[PDB]
This record gives structure tokens, C-alpha cells and sequence, in this order.
């Protein structure tokens, strides 16, 4: 049949790409092509809009097997071909070994580290039901989409599957369907070895739905008719079991060996005469496949065309809410939203920036309908949720409704990065955060350095960023961390020092489209600085106090640059000059042009950085370093400052011996280099 | 009665020690103060021998409620008194806010972020198995003790608990009791908000024995029956449900308010009146309480001196076994154990580092049974598994044996992590590894941050260190990795260049007792240095080119030493002399003598660093650093290094161009500092 003819062409050609690059993984693509197969048949999806805002989104979980996601998106008539086929896993292509949203048309997320794509998933499906609460209308469906995602024995045993598939079946999210791809096989050989736990009974226990299908290998009419039994409960997300052979028709098929390495010649050989292929041809795809698919999009492309003019409709009979959609879709934020962000003055009372953090978001979330977020469990510590906002919840719970703005987590910082991630994918402009404490956004690592991978304007609200919490401790105190995601390309790190250094932080990562944002923020109280200002702050790095005969310059952030003001006092009566700069975003700062940099950090004075944790990468700017290398201490804030000699005192001592150290010696700026 | 009295002293112990703290967690101490003196009195340990190899373990995993845990050890006479607690959460007490092994006698890891603990106890398990079955003998019980491990429902949302639980039902991990305390509040109020799923259904799905105590706040007899029945069910973990009230007795029982504040002084009079104690006084201890405890310890010190007979007679019975038993409780390994390890010439063929790792332990595991370790589902490449060992599995799955010595962790990074805190923390010298690409070993952070905070010898056998891994593309390449964790307080991060440097960072690694090891290890193949020995490398850093009239000195580390000697012929031929450091490990080479670091780094010349990763923390060692601080690519590895110029042209333009910045400037090594 023509169906079978195509199921056929996706397997060779992912067959095919592996045996060209000589690297890859051709197992699942050969056990997933019919499961594939049937699910873009049930897909609406336009290969000329990748953008459509109602299109169901599909997520390669098991990245591995990405030839046969970019199979079927050359199948398709995506903006991806037979020739980028061939240039699979090769320097430059637009087929890379796993699949990148910023590379590959029609590739969401960016999967290969195993567990995410599944959470991914479901934050695209969680931003799909909030959205269609805020907008859907009698007769006016604008969002109705499915969010379909494969996944591999791997994914399931990464914890930050189970973390997602808990608060998925928690906030009943009805319009993702799973397939799981139960082949037995895994890179140390059969799951007997390590995972032998009953997954579907895992999944029950969660409130998901199952669907079997044990002979996923053929059995394209019971992969539809789950998909269809899928779309029925529409208070459950939907496990399907498909119970598939890896490297299904390879004289190495059910075996570990075909998880990850080209087949041989003759194999392939074989894989082509049994289904009718030319054994002499690679990369072939025959007509009646390419028309069969193409009638498809032509029936897809229709129902976007028809939503057009439904969203059209729509504007006419909801102005005010149309015209916010289309907004959305057109990635602008409100018209001078960012005058709702509050403005302080040095007159005005000492505050945590935890504290202006929430006032941030109280004042914005009102006026910025695309915020949503959460907190991990900490959401009277973070300070993440706006007064007279409601829970996103099912309504069937009591407890929230799909239209709420504020996600409950739970103790999930991984699946909750991970989320995050999902939300930015689904589009319309979301600008949405998670709370957690600074100290655990580690948890969260593998979706963070995708979060920068992707491109994606998430932000992470990063309470108790220091020795500055106290008595919580070492398990709890952050030392590594800013060095951590400061090292990582494309993360804004904000560590905020006063209120208007706040709002300048919120205005970088609400206005952000392709930089996550991380906002380390504090426990304890700290001053409204003299000369800190929304418009200097924006700028990443700026002088705070100017001294034009400075002996030393100290650069330092957050609760660090109250420090160094004082510091400058007790040096003023050593006869030492001191400069302050702040520099609450590295990136930001990193961005600006040089002359404005050097205006900053310019030759012929010494540098000081101050910052109570890690001093790597501080000498980007910075001659000497004053930090915290080593682990906290369980005690009272103020205790532990004095014991680090984090004093004004131990501050001036420091900047006094640097200013010695470079008696007679010439000193450039720190941003200078060789090359 | 005597245990209604004791149960009541535990609670109020607890509260006053939150009181005079103003701070910490009374609500879980209350709510699990009936178990924690039940589990106590079924427990055998010496207070006055914390390190009695048979010992039955505890672990508090919900570590914030602490306050119990302290409580416990100072009526049962540890090495801590009313007087510690008196100083919860004070600066330098015995008694910090989480607990810490290194610094609270009788808490066996360190616990506080949470999930973690839980699979520390499967790794206290997993020893215990895997040394009972080294050791055991007809008649001579040597080991037969149990692992009882506290947790709440934070733990279990945490996906790394997940992890472990699904791998510790699959290793049928019988002598594991662990007890949750279902007091349905988190932080965020009720656990109808965001965690919902059936927990004893998904439990049971895992593998694991069950046991439901209804009325846990008062009903001990049926928890210690509870301990019975668990200890009948040989072949499975069990999760004993311990339906509590939170904050149990308090005025506000059973709201989050409870949870992590301390309580309001009148309610403190109410608890004490209700329990027949007097509301004028704090950290009372009845007297019938203590003389109570003292019995239970006065029989475990009879069982102990038992037990010490017992290996007595092991010892005569059993001469080899008992003297490796005796040596490895002394903290030893076997003598001269390191003359097995490989040593290279310049003359020997290029080896991957991972490949080189592979040999290192195919050589040392039969030499040290102390060794054991694994791979996160990549075995075979990570090369992780010596050919002729067995899997350690339950012997009743056919596919390994509780005597063997290989891991099959499956795709459970951060599990992995914990478990193999657990496994250090049961002691008798182990020594324990587990493989897993470096780009995720990111995933297990949260574990890898508290082996450093807990000074375990654990090590991390790390490979596809770089681009170099090639085709994979920068989903799977480390930048931030090493940065991340060399800035970590106590983190060996060795990332050896060659089969010398290789057998050195194993010698590290195995002779540890304080410091975790993480191995950043290569895909591709590399030549034998010119230069290279073990006695050298073990200094973390070494001069391996010594140039007398050097130019400059490039310094590098891994992939990138022979890079640099590379680089140094194409400089001679610009007529740049250069010498060359190879830097191994940067905290072995930290800890070296000033004098010793100068004479590597010294004054008078400057310094490139090269690694193809980030440049943080390279100024430590380096006036200009050549790193890799973008994302990779997906293509052939030599074609990357091409792209990124990581090529001996590269590396020469650049130290031709450092030459060339100091040209008339006065140059000192960077291991100076004004303080
Ligand atoms: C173990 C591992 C894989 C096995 C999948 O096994 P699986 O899901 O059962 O896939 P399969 O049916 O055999 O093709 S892929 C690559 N990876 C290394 C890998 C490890 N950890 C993380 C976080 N991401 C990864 N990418
Ligand atoms: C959420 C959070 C807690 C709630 C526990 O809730 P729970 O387990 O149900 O404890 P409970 O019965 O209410 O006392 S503690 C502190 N913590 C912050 C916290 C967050 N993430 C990590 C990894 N470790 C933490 N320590
Ligand atoms: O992490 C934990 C305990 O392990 C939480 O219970 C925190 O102790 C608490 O949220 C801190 O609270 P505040 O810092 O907001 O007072
Ligand atoms: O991470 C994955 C895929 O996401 C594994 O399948 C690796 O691709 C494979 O283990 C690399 O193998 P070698 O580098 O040992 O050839
Ligand atoms: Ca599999
Ligand atoms: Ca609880």
C-alpha cells in the first residue's frame, strides 16, 4: 500500500543519513517510522508556516533518533531536503546529530539529553490550555491543539520525566499524547539489567490514561485508533505503549549494537529488497509517497486558511482581546508596558530584592497578560505570586482554572526549567518564570544550558542568593552557581543591588527573545543605592560613584555594592580614593560597545571585584578578586559576613593592599587582551 | 509510660531548640517524633563507635527537620549535648541547620536538599549487600545491618528520588526500611496543589513492599511491627507510609505555618502542660527518658563486643579475608597497590583517555576489592567495566550476583551521584566510580555538590570531554563543565593528557578520603607526551617543555598539552621560544608548595593558557587564556578544532600575539596577589 510504501521510505532514508554521516542512530528511527507515520497523519501542521499559533506541536524526546524527525519533515516539504539528508551529523547542516529548534525547521525544542523533550511537552501543552482559557470563545476555537511527543526507555528513567509526568497528570492536561517506544533496549543492552519497574502501572499512578499497542511494528490502524481513544479523555494526558522491535527489519534487529552505529552495507542491502527498494539507491523517495503526503498538507493548509478567517471573525467580535492576540502573535509586548515597573529613590526604605522582585511582578503581571510562572514549593519564600492572581489548575479540582497565570510547581526545579522551556515553545509571546532558591536552579542544570542552547527568554526567579540567608546553611548557600551560568553562552545572570537595579532586571528579561535570564536574588535587606537608576542599570555595568583622581575602582554586585559604598567611606579616611561600579548583568554589560565599557573600566587605576561567592570570571574585570571560595556557614546573615570579613573594614583592607601592589607598576584595564 | 515520656521529651527537645534559634523547622520533628524513637529502639549502634561497620544506619532525608535527628543523638549519648542544642543554627555549632556528616557526629551524609538523602540510604544499602556478599561466611554474619531512612513529600517530587527508588526495586535492596512521613503540607500549603499522584501505587510499581501505618502520631506499636514485617520481606525495598500530622500537638498542627517557623511561645506552654511538662522550662530531659535509652545502648554495646568476637574469629577461621577485612577498617589500601598501574613511553601508540581509563581499571580492580563502580547506560562508552567482573545484581534476576562489582545504574545521572555518596558513606574503604558522559554530569550537580560539601572519595568517570566527541553535536559538548566544578569548593577535576597523566588522576582518585574526583576523559585518540611520568602529574601541574629562555609559556591541559607542543614547533619557526605546562588538576596543583607552584608559573614571562572550553578560572594561572566559550557543532571532531582555530597555527597566532601585548611591560606569574 501507499502507506506502507511510506513507512518503508522513512526507514531507509534515516537508514540512509546514518550510513553517510557513518555516525549516528538508526534502531528507533526503524522501530518509530509506522508510529511516526500514523501521528503526522493525524497532525495539522503547515511545512510553509512552522509558526501557525494552532498547529499541533510534535517533540522528539529520544533526540537520538532525530533522522527520523528530519525523515519526515524532508517528507513533508519542510525547508530541510534530501541534500541536507546526506550532510547529516555534518559540520554546518541543518541536520544535526540531535535536532535544534534554532537550526531545524519544524524541530520545537532542542532534544538529545534524555527526559527533556517529554517535559518540554508538557509545557507546551500547559501553555496551550492556558492560552486557549484566555482567548477561546462560543464558536471561536482559536486554540485546540495537540502536543504529541515519542520518548524512549532512556527518558523514562531520568527523574525529571517522572517530575513532569507527575504534575502533568496533576493539572489533567488532556491534550498531550505520549508514545512510548517499548523496545526492551537501551545502550548497556536489554532493560533487564536496570529497568525493570512496571512503567505503565508508574503512569496510572500518576492519573495518566494508557493505550497498548503491542505489534507497533505493523499496527498503523491501532496507532490512529489510540491516538483517536487519546482525544476522548480529555481530562487525563495519554501514555501509549507501543511495543516496537528496535532496528526493526536490520539482520541486527532487537540487539544494542543497532541502538547507535551505522548498519553494515549488506544489511541495508536487505533492508531494501525486502520492502521493494532498489538496493543500488539511497536516499530515494517515490512519487506516490511524496503525493500522499502532499495531499495531507494541502488539507492542512486549508484548515489554517479556514483559521485565519476564524481569528479574523474573532477580532471583530472580541476587539480588545483580538487585538491583544495579534500582539502576541506579532512578539511585541504592550506599548510602554515597562512604565508599570516601580521606581525608587534613595530616600526610600532598605528592602530584600526578593521583596522588589515580587513588587515587580505584582505591578507588571496586571498589565503583561503573556507573564506566567511559578515556584518550586517556595512560593512564600520566593515571593512569586501576585496578590489577587489565580492558580493555573483544572477547575475540576477547585483549586485554580486554566485561565490562572500562577503554576504550583511542587519540589520539581528540574522539570520545572524543563517546563519552562515547553511554555517558551509554545509561542504568543509567553514571558514565563520559575522560583526556586539559587542554590537549587542547579538541580535544574540540563534544562538551563538548554533554555541557553534554545534561545529561549525564560527567567528564573533565584532567591537567597548567598551566605545572605543565614542559618539554612551550607546545603543551601550558592558559591559556585553565578560562576556556573556565567560560564554557559547566552545567560543574562542579574544579581540585582537595589530596587531600580530590579526593575532594570525584569526590563532585560520580559524584553528578551532568545537570552534565558537568571535573577539572583536576595534574602536580606539592602539599601536604595545614590546614582543607581533604571537607564544606568540597563546597560549590564555602570560607574555607581565616579571618582576622578581614583586610586582603586571596586566593581561588585547585588548585596556587594552597599559594601563597596562603604568601603569607599572607611578608605576616604585612609587617604585612598575609591570608585563604585555596578555590574548586575556581566552579559548585558559584555553587549555594550567598548568606548562605553572603557568608559567603566578604563586603563590606569586599579580593579577591585567584590562578590560573595566564586571569583571565576571575575577577572574579565577586575585585576584582583575579593570573594568566597570556599563553603558557607550555618549562622545568622550578619555573623557570617563578619566571619569572611565581607565588612567594610575587610573590603578596605583589600583595596588597600591592591592599591599598593600596584604602586609603580603600569596598569591597564581588565578589558584589554592579546587577541 | 516511659515511651509516651520519651516521645514527648523528643518533640519538646526539638520545639525549644527552634526556639532559642528563632529559626528552623519545628513541624516534621513533631509530626515524626514516635517513628524516630521506634526506629531508634528496633536500631543497633554504638553512640560511643559511630563507625561500627555493622552498624544499622539512619539517614534523615527531609534533613530540615533536623532538630529531631539532634535530638535523638544527644538523649541517646553521642558526641553532643543539651548545650549544642541550645546553639541550633548559631555559627560554628555542632548543631547547624542542615545536617553535616563532617561536622554532627552519628549523621551519616549530609542532607538538606532534598531527595537527596533517600538515595544515599539505597547506596548504604547497596554496600551493605555488596560487602555482606564479599565477606559473609557460614556461622560469621559479619554484615547484616539495615538502612532506615526518614523522608517527606518534597523527597518525593524530587525526580533523583524516583531514580533511585526504580533502580533500588530492581536490585531487590531488602535490608532498605524507609518511612514516609504523609503529612500531606509543603511549603506551598496542601499537597492537593501540586502532588496528587497515587505515591504507594507508583512504589509498588517500582518493585517495593508497603507497609500503611494509619495513626503514626501515636500508634508505635504498629510502626515497630512495621519494622518486623519489613525485615521478612528479604528480596524488597520497603516504604513504610506514616500518615502524621504535621506539626502534631502545636495549636497550628497541620498547616504549613508549622512547617518552617518556629512556634509562638504560648503555643510552646500549651504543648508542654498536655504532655505533663513544666511550660516555665526548656531542654528538659526526664531522667526515666535517659536511664530508658541507656539500656537500648547498653545492649548494643553488648551486640558490638559480640561482633568483635565474631570478626575475631573471622580472622582465624578466614586468615586472607579477615587481614583485606581488617585492613580496609583501618582505612588502608593494599600495599604498593599503585605498582599496578600502567606507565607509558613517548614510543607507545595514541590511546583515547577513555580507553586509557579502561586499562587503568582492568588493572587496579583485581589488585583493590575495595573498587566498585558503573555507568549510567553507557558502558560501553564510557568504558567503564573491567572484562571478567560480574554485575553486581540480585543473584534471583540470573544476571549478576550481590558479590559483584559493576553497576548497571541505567539512565540515572544524579542518582547515580547520590548513590555513590551513599556507598562512601557506609565506609570500610570503598572506593566507587560511575561513568557517564561529562556534559551530564551536570544532571547530578545537586549529589556532586554535596560529595564535595561531604568530603567523599567518589569519582566521576567522565568521557567525551569536549568537541572532540565530534558528530553528537553541543547538546553532548561540555564549556561550562569544568568551570562549574572547579569552582566548587573541594572538587578534584582531573583531566589528564595522556596514559601517565591518566594512571596519576587514578591515583588521586583512589587514594582519596576527602576529596571527590570527577576524570574529564576523551573520545579521540592522543599521543604520549614527551615529558610525562606519574611522579610528575601528581603534582596536578608540572613543567613538561622547560624552555630556560622562554618567550612565553603556553599552558595547558588534556586534548590541548599536545596541541601546545604542537604549537611550540610552529612558533620556533617563527622564532618564539616556548615552554609548556600540563595542568592536570588544578586543586591538586593549588595545594602544592608556593615555591613549587612558582617554579611552574614563575615571574618574567607570560603565560596562554589553552582548553577548549571556557576561560574561567584560567587567569588563576594565565595572563591570556585561549578557551571555547560558544556552543559547539554537530561534525567530524578534527573539523570542529579546525572551525574554533584549536590548531597548532591557531595557538601559535595567539602566542605570537601574547608575546607581542607584553612587549615592554614587566611581567609577574599569575599566582601573585596583592592579598
Ligand atoms: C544513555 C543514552 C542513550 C540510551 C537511550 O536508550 P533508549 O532511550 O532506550 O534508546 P533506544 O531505544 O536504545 O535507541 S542515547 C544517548 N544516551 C546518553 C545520554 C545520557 N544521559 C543523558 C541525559 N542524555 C543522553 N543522551
Ligand atoms: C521546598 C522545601 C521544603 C518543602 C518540603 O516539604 P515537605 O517535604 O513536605 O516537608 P514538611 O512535611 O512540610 O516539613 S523544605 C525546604 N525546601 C526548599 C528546597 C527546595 N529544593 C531542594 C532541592 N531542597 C530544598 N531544601
Ligand atoms: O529549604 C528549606 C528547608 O530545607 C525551606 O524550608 C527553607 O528553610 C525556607 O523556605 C526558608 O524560609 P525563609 O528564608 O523564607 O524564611
Ligand atoms: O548520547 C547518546 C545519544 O543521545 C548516545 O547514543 C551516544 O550517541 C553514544 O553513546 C556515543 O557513542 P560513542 O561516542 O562511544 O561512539
Ligand atoms: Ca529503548
Ligand atoms: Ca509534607
Amino acid at each position: 500500500s501507499v502507506d506502507q510504501k511510506a513507512i518503508s521510505t522513512i526507514r531507509l532514508l534515516a537508514v540512509d543519513a546514518v550510513a553517510a554521516a557513518n555516525s549516528g542512530h538508526p534502531g528507533a528511527p526503524l522501530g518509530l517510522a509506522p508510529a511516526a507515520h500514523a501521528v503526522f497523519k493525524k497532525m495539522r501542521f503547515n511545512p510553509k508556516d512552522t509558526k501557525w499559533i494552532n498547529r499541533d506541536r510534535f517533540v522528539l524526546s529520544n533526540g537520538h533518533a532525530c533522522a527520523l524527525l528530519y525523515s519526515m519533515l524532508v517528507l513533508y516539504g519542510y525547508d530541510l531536503t534530501v541534500e541536507d539528508l546526506k550532510k547529516f551529523r555534518q559540520l554546518g547542516s541543518k541536520t544535526p546529530g540531535h535536532p535544534e529548534n534554532t537550526d531545524v525547521p519544524g524541530a520545537e525544542v532542542t532534544t538529545g539529553p534524555l527526559g527533556q523533550g517529554i517535559c518540554n511537552g508538557v509545557g507546551i501543552a500547559l501553555a496551550q490550555a492556558q492560552f486557549a482559557a484566555t482567548y477561546n470563545k462560543p464558536d471561536f476555537p482559536i486554540s485546540d491543539s495537540y502536543t504529541y511527543v515519542f520518548l524512549g526507555d532512556g527518558c523514562l528513567m531520568e527523574g525529571v520525566s517522572s517530575e513532569a509526568s507527575s504534575l502533568a497528570g496533576h493539572l489533567q492536561l488532556g491534550n498531550l499524547i505520549a508514545f512510548w517506544d517499548d523496545n526492551k533496549i537501551s545502550i548497556d543492552g536489554s532493560t533487564e539489567v536496570a529497568f525493570t519497574e512496571d512503567v505503565i502501572a508508574r503512569y496510572k499512578s500518576y492519573g495518566w490514561h494508557i493505550v497498548e499497542v503491542s505489534d507497533a511494528d505493523t499496527d498503523i490502524t491501532a496507532i490512529a485508533a489510540a491516538i483517536d481513544e487519546a482525544k476522548k479523555v480529555t481530562n487525563k494526558p495519554t501514555l501509549v505503549r507501543l511495543t516496537t522491535t528496535i532496528g526493526f527489519g536490520s539482520l541486527a534487529q532487537g540487539t544494542h549494537g543497532v541502538h547507535g552505529a551505522p548498519l553494515k552495507a549488506d544489511d541495508i542491502k536487505q533492508l531494501k529488497t525486502k520492502w521493494g527498494f532498489n538496493p543500488e539507491e539511497s536516499f530515494a523517495v517515490p512519487a506516490e509517497v511524496t503525493a500522499s503526503y502532499n495531499e495531507h498538507v494541502a488539507e492542512n493548509q486549508k484548515i489554517q486558511q479556514q483559521w485565519n478567517e476564524l481569528f479574523a471573525a474573532y477580532k471583530q467580535k472580541y476587539p480588545e482581546l483580538g487585538a491583544e492576540l495579534q500582539r502576541r502573535l506579532d512578539g511585541k509586548l504592550p506599548e510602554n508596558w515597562d512604565k508599570a515597573l516601580p521606581v525608587y529613590t534613595p530616600a526610600d526604605a532598605a528592602v530584600a530584592t526578593r521583596k522588589l522582585s515580587e513588587i515587580v511582578l505584582s505591578k507588571i503581571i496586571p498589565e503583561v497578560p503573556e507573564i506566567i510562572g511559578g515556584s518550586a514549593d517556595l512560593t512564600p519564600s520566593n515571593l512569586t505570586k501576585a496578590k489577587g492572581t489565580v492558580d493555573f489548575q483544572p477547575a475540576a479540582t477547585g483549586l485554580g482554572d486554566y485561565s490562572g497565570r500562577y503554576i504550583r510547581y511542587g519540589v520539581r526545579e528540574h522539570a520545572m526549567g524543563a517546563i519552562m522551556n515547553g511554555i517558551a515553545a509554545f509561542g504568543a509571546n509567553y514571558k514565563n518564570y520559575g522560583g526556586t532558591f539559587l542554590n537549587f536552579v542547579s538541580y535544574a542544570a540540563g534544562a538551563v544550558r538548554l533554555s541557553a542552547l534554545s534561545e529561549f527568554p525564560i527567567t528564573w526567579v533565584a532567591t537567597h542568593d548567598s551566605i545572605g540567608l543565614g542559618e539554612d546553611g551550607p546545603t543551601h548557600q550558592p558559591i559556585e552557581t553565578l560562576a556556573h551560568f556565567r560560564a554557559t553562552p547566552n545567560i543574562s545572570v542579574w544579581r540585582p543591588a537595589d530596587g531600580n537595579e530590579t526593575s532594570a532586571a525584569y526590563k532585560s528579561a520580559i524584553e528578551s527573545t532568545h537570552t534565558p535570564h537568571i535573577l539572583a536574588l536576595t534574602r536580606q535587606n539592602l539599601p536604595q543605592l545614590e546614582g543607581s537608576s533604571i537607564e544606568k542599570a540597563s546597560k549590564g555595568g555602570y560607574t555607581l560613584v565616579q571618582q576622578d583622581k581614583a586610586d582603586i575602582i571596586i566593581v561588585a554586585t547585588g548585596s556587594e555594592v552597599s559594601l563597596a559604598v562603604d568601603a569607599l567611606k572607611v578608605l576616604e579616611g585612609q587617604g585612598i580614593k575609591a570608585g563604585v561600579v555596578s555590574l548586575p548583568d556581566q552579559l548585558t554589560f559584555d553587549k555594550q560597545s567598548e568606548e562605553y565599557k572603557l568608559s567603566v573600566l578604563p586603563d590606569g587605576v586599579p580593579i577591585l571585584s567584590v562578590e560573595v561567592m566564586s571569583t571565576f570570571g571575575w577577572s574579565k574585570y577586575s585585576h584582583q578578586q575579593f570573594g568566597l571560595n570556599r563553603f558557607g556557614a550555618s549562622g545568622k546573615a550578619p555573623e557570617i559576613f563578619k566571619l569572611f570579613e565581607f565588612t567594610p573594614e575587610g573590603v578596605a583592607e583589600r583595596a588597600a593592599k591592591t592599591v599598593a601592589f600596584y604602586k609603580g607598576k603600569d596598569v591597564v584595564s581588565p578589558l584589554r587582551s592579546a587577541f
